[PDB]
């Protein structure tokens, strides 16, 4: 499953915690069309990689803070981070690209 | 020659350009002292092979998301691939074995 993020001292602490996993932030918001399709399949993944990767999701209406910090200007965006490296950022509603960008490294509203 | 890859976009390209040849990737960085004694050889060999063998050269200090996703965690590592298809993964400072990898499909720091 996919945990929420509460503040950026939450974020902070999880990035450190997660060690040399892979980390997967998706930011998304509750009127957002695409974000809601492409859920499911985000925590099936989570589910199937639960020992390697580390998944977060950050509600950019409550997380103005962390959403400047990360550059985010569109829904969805998933921000793919090993070690607080940020590896590779990617937009979209492509879930069979988000499985494989997952597997890689273990439509567009705003 | 060898040549040095800025991103992963870069090398995404120079994999579909290689066509039907060899590819050999060198992960190396500059602190790296087996590294720097290999390289010689490896330059030699893309010479020799010019025709055949496409030879990139990524350093791992500023390519962290290329290093991450070929499961890099040793130096140096060749990495052998035809047609987007990783063949052979190698590692350590045996020159004699890398130009005879080379051949058949045309000292560990980290
Ligand atoms: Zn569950
Ligand atoms: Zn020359
Ligand atoms: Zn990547
Ligand atoms: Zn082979």
């Amino acid at each position: 499953m996919v945990y929420p993020v509460r503040n950026k001292d939450d974020l902070d602490q999880q990035l450190i915690l997660a060690e040399d996993k892979l980390v997967v932030i998706d930011f998304y918001a509750d009127w957002c069309g695409p974000c809601k399709i492409i859920a499911p399949k985000l925590d099936e993944l989570a589910h199937e990689y639960s020992d390697r990767v580390v998944v977060l999701k950050v509600n950019v209406d409550e997380n103005e803070d962390i959403t400047v910090e990360y550059n985010v200007n569109s829904m969805p965006t998933f921000v793919f981070i090993k070690g607080g490296n940020v590896l590779e950022l990617f937009v979209g509603c492509n879930s069979d690209k988000l499985a494989k960008l997952m597997e890689k490294h273990a439509c567009i509203v705003d």
